[PDB]
């Protein structure tokens, strides 16, 4: 696997470049990923935390380190590390805010590292958080941030304070309290705190003692308690609709967000999802058609006994093909991909019906030759050109028709093939009749009429069967149309339920924060969040 971290998004002299070698690696990782970003200056020694998380034991931008997840089988742990952030203020530091924002968009958990305590200097260095509303777009809207942002973790290295009397989380909570008053310096003080409190769904704080002065036990145990928390609490990275992010999906997100920035636009979460949808829905149609071809290829043997047998085989294969498509697609705006699939499946049906007709014709035409050729040679030899020859011919003929009808699985063309054959021999048959000197004129007159009636009956049947087939085709067409709608409607219902669950989650989180601000007496901010809550509830 990966021997060590690799640069994923390079940041050099003002341009952001997705490393093709890193993407290639991502494109091959099919398993779902838990993505943890480790952010901060080099001096923070966050590099140690990264090695511990990777289970282990310069070019700027975002480095990645993919390893199997230690506690989640079938999942990959993706560590994202910021290199050079705030470390080149006298050099090429023009992309620092973009790097911070990208770490937020790509992760499940966002670990921010700093040294000492949370003081004025600590907050100023975290100014990037106040630029998120200007560097990230939710809809194709910072109020939606909490619905997709990673959980926030603040690690304090070499914690100098001595804190229950005061736990780390309580320390962080107090550190995030706002200042009353409307002075400029106050708004400056409150901005980053408001951003942290309103943008991230969960917050967690960890403090660490100095490593040395082996390493001091307390430190080793704090790092262990940290890694354990991440291994057990960090969630699989997901996008709207509960889409779980794996390698190809992460690759897509990186390209979309980086291309957006390099194009002078803002990285947009909804756009990233729509881009992924174009790729995966196209693939879903292919997978569905492939499944259809496979099933029909193993279950269909032309000619079929009847048309209904063919239509029923197509009906089952089509139902399964649609299930495959529905399961593998998402955000099929205007249902364009499904409409394409429907068109392709209808063409498949028509082709199979044409082939079925051709196969039946071949089979019957062959049996016709095998069964009736002898009689044809007897007639030519003049075996029936004798007294009473007509009645021996008619009986022989009837016996052969019976044999023909007894042949198995002749297909839908059985009747048409035989009648067309008999029609062509009608003249030859009449000759034998009119030539048989043992029959009275009246008897011949009767025979001619019988054959005439028998023929009209036949044409009658074929006409009916032709109308019947047209009805069966129009029927199956309606069934297919209704089957596509049935499965789509079910999927949309499941999507509706999933979205509601997501919105209820967001609502509960916003209510908790909103009420806190209220109790803390921050009327203005509380009302602002009340407005955010109202917009959400209307949409719900």
């Amino acid at each position: 696997h990966m021997t060590g971290p690799m640069c994923l998004i390079e940041n050099t002299n003002g341009r952001l470049m997705a490393n093709p070698e890193a993407l290639k690696i991502l494109s091959a990782i099919t398993q779902p990923m838990v993505v943890v970003a480790i952010v901060g200056l080099y001096r923070t020694g966050k590099s140690y935390l990264m090695n511990k998380l990777a289970g282990k034991k310069h070019t700027k931008g975002i480095w990645m380190w993919c390893v199997p997840h230690p506690k989640k089988p079938g999942h990959i742990l993706v560590l994202l590390d910021t290199e050079g952030l705030g470390d080149v203020e006298k050099g090429d530091n023009q992309n620092d805010s973009w790097i911070f924002a990208l770490a937020v968009l790509l992760s499940s958990t966002f670990v921010y590292n700093s040294i000492g305590t949370i003081n004025q200097q600590a907050m100023d260095q975290l100014y990037y958080v106040t630029e998120l509303t200007h560097r990230i777009r939710s809809k194709s809207d910072s109020a939606d941030f909490v619905s997709f942002f990673p959980d926030f973790v603040w690690t304090l290295r070499d914690f100098s304070l001595d804190l229950q009397p005061l736990t780390p989380d309580e320390y962080l909570t107090y550190s995030l309290k706002l200042k009353k008053g409307t002075s400029q310096k106050d708004e400056t003080f409150n901005l980053p705190r408001l951003c942290i409190r309103k943008f991230f769904p969960k917050k967690k704080c960890f403090v660490f003692d100095r490593p040395v002065h082996e390493l001091d036990p307390e430190f080793v145990q704090q790092v262990a308690d940290f890694c354990s928390y991440i291994f057990s609490n960090s969630k699989t990275k997901t996008l709207s609709g509960g889409i779980q992010v794996n390698g190809p999906r992460l690759e897509s997100l990186v390209l979309t967000y980086v291309n957006a920035i390099s194009s002078g636009d803002l990285p947009c979460m909804e756009n990233a999802v729509l881009a992924l949808a174009q790729i995966e829905n196209s693939a879903a149609v292919q997978k569905a058609i492939a499944h259809y071809e496979q099933q029909m290829g193993q279950k269909v043997q032309l000619p079929t006994e009847s048309l209904q047998e063919l239509l029923d085989l197509h009906r089952d294969s089509e139902r399964e093909a649609i299930e495959v498509f529905i399961r593998s697609s998402f955000k099929d705006v205007d249902h364009l991909f499904q409409k394409e699939l429907a068109a392709q499946l209808e063409k498949k049906r028509d082709d199979f019906c044409k082939q079925n007709q051709e196969a039946s014709s071949d089979r019957c035409s062959g049996l016709l030759q095998v069964i009736f050729s002898p009689l044809e040679e007897e007639v030519k030899a003049g075996i029936y050109s004798k007294p009473g020859g007509y009645r021996l011919f008619v009986q022989k003929l009837q016996d052969l028709k019976k044999k023909y009808y007894e042949e198995p699985r002749k297909g839908i063309q059985a009747e048409e093939i035989l009648q067309t054959y008999l029609k062509s021999k009608e003249s030859m048959t009449d000759a034998i009749l009119q030539t048989d000197q043992t029959l009275t004129e009246k008897e011949k007159e009767i025979e001619v009429e019988r054959v005439k009636a028998e023929s009209a009956q036949a044409s009658a049947k074929m006409l009916h069967e032709m109308q019947r087939k047209n009805e069966q085709m129009m029927e199956q067409k309606e069934r297919s149309y209704q089957e596509h709608l049935k499965q789509l409607t079910e999927k949309m219902e499941n999507d509706r339920v999933q979205l509601l669950k997501e919105q209820e989650r967001t609502l509960a989180l916003k209510l908790q924060e909103q009420e806190q601000l209220l109790k803390e007496g921050f009327q203005k901010e509380s009302r602002i969040m009340k407005n955010e809550i109202q917009d959400l509830q209307t949409k719900m």
